[PDB]
């Protein structure tokens, strides 16, 4: 081609090949190895994947059932997508475990298909362009384990609902590895702290005669915390370390939004490019 | 000497030192480290080494007995070469894997001695010239295990035989690694297959009901491909991953040339300054 | 605060903290983790710390007893330094050693407290500017086990004594690192060897029939090898490979003085800004 060139189009009202159900192609690749190195993380048996005229949407649950992750790329933010209908696929992670993982800066693009013709058949194409190879990965697909609770789950992360939780600030993917791959090395719970008003966010645990540990952030202003607390009420809850680590582990993106309610339970906002990735650990 | 200059004689017409049977240095050592790299990788138990007055060759098999390699070094290619006749020696591995791994950046000349004096014994002097560090291992060698069949072999990749292969293409190292790093995710077997004619080089396997894996080079001019096959014959064999991954990791040279025939015989060959090196998998 | 300036005050006369019997912050971290991980890498159980109010200085003995290190930081080199008087701590090393190894580039200003309140407690605080992060460990102390040797080791390494080592030279700790893991692939144990005069140091090892290694320093100007040894006396000493590779491993400064006496006592003299590092192995 051009060497020493991709547009952007959106939702298309056509296919190019008439046998598509679902065409869609992005020049951001590494968005899908991150997304499944996360799957990864969480043990996640089957990936659940729902395509409409408009996004395509990836749901998990992590082994322990404690996290559940939705995963929407928008069609109208990627390079090619179209969608005949509503329909469902589901897909054995362990199956295209290897599949995620090659992809490497040497493929600019990636390609999703789905024909009527081959209903159980999903079709990955990476395009390296230095040397026109194709690379085309024919997957094969069940129809998905339609999991009643998917309803109330993309219900809890609409907006209505999140600004209410009286507690969110801003991590960099850095920021948040560090926090819990330090975290991890001494326990495996960790105390969110929040007195009301203008105090600092308080993160810490303590073992008795050994070592305790307490990290503190002064300016709110830096991690762009914002508190709905009321002023002299202490929000304090306790979290799992490990799920949060697999998350920032993942480096899915660069800026994550992190969501606390009363409860303990906790979402996290990640949003890059194309993909807007949430995690609801209840 | 000057910090903040290596000439290149090619083979002498005498040695410097007197009783030396062999006298060669050479100012690119990392060639030798990634050679040996790749003898690891295929686990080749002893390297037959020949000495002539103009090139020193270097033989091996791999464990699984299928691929033969040889390695030849040109006399006239490098900065200092003499040998006074054709003599032969055997090199056991494991005894100089360390040595050859230790080579580094912090190194800028290989020498490689063998004395009349010392009949079982072979010297390997690296020169660090920062803090002007020489080391010297003294390698006790054997009488070569004259193996007949390296008569047919260096045979084999005369270039009166080459040229009738009828399908050749060239990779980058890296473009190898990719392809057959991949593939071994998966598959112990590739099928490679090519349409007479200008059509595109197609790498496959199939696996039923799971993951069929289609790699298609859509511009032959971009991998220096050319075809001698028939208009609208087929040429297809199947080839092993294991061992082509061995040399692909070894990452021994930039560019490397795949030959094909029809029985399913490949050649690799990867040249690297001083160094021609050929892979027979048989 | 500045963003796109910490002072180095010495000692104070008094401490900010009223109750501080030890007030210590320097704006270089990273010392603190090579120093642990030569600890670790010398499997040194328990850590013996004084204050002083001059200094502050480490004392480990390696597993096997046969390595004595001393490490003192002195007050004066530091942004921050105030002790009300001589006192001793026991740390136990397998409890700070995640502590200390997850300190990282984004921390830039370490802080150690020790309060007359709190006896049995040391604080080791790590300030991210970035985010006006602080990360407090409150780490459990002992008082320390009494050792009597630690009075001959400190005497051991006084400028009067270390003048008469008759052999000294200097290694970068990327050289130092280099010839102990070479020589780890091969040996435990390595001979010194230097010939009274203007001759070359020698390091080697010989096993019979299989690899003998000799590297050998043509100029002893380029490592700053100073010799004692009478013309024509020779100097030769057996010394074990372990510890060495464990501190040049631990990469802990630049540049390293080794100091060798005749009957194979080493001294090791590794001095990074405010510290200064000893390693006796007798």
């Amino acid at each position: 081609s051009m060497s020493e060139n991709f547009e952007r189009k959106g939702i298309l009202e056509k296919p190019v090949r008439p046998q598509s159900r679902l065409e869609f192609s992005y020049d951001n690749p590494l968005i899908f190895k991150n997304l499944f190195i996360y799957f990864k993380n969480l043990k996640s048996k089957n990936i659940l994947v729902r395509c409409t005229p408009t996004e395509i949407t990836f749901f998990s649950r992590d082994q322990s059932q404690a996290s559940f992750v939705i995963a929407t790329i928008d069609g109208k933010n990627v390079n090619h997508y179209y969608a005949s209908d509503v329909f469902w696929l589901g897909i054995n992670r362990e199956l295209v475990e290897k599949m995620f993982n090659s992809i490497d800066r040497s493929f600019l693009k990636i390609t999703i298909v789905h024909r009527y013709d081959k209903p159980e058949t999903l079709f990955f194409i990476f395009t390296d362009f230095d040397i026109d190879k194709e690379c085309t990965y024919q997957i094969t697909v069940s129809e998905p384990e339609l999991d009643m609770d998917l309803i109330e789950m993309e219900k809890s992360i609409s907006e209505e609902r999140l600004k209410n939780y009286p507690l969110r600030w801003e991590f960099t993917s850095k920021q948040l590895k560090k926090t819990f791959s330090d975290l991890s090395n001494y326990t495996e719970l960790v105390t969110i702290e929040k007195l009301g008003g203008d105090t600092p966010l308080h993160l810490y645990f303590q073992k008795f005669n050994s070592i305790s540990y307490h990290e503190m952030y002064k300016s709110s202003n830096k991690i762009n915390l914002t508190s709905t607390i009321p002023k002299s009420q202490v929000f304090q809850i306790n979290v799992k370390i490990a799920h949060i680590k697999s998350l920032a582990s993942a480096m899915v993106t660069d800026k994550i939004r992190i969501l606390c309610e009363e409860n303990g339970n906790l979402i996290f906002q990640s949003e890059m490019d194309a993909l807007m990735l949430n995690t609801i650990t209840l």
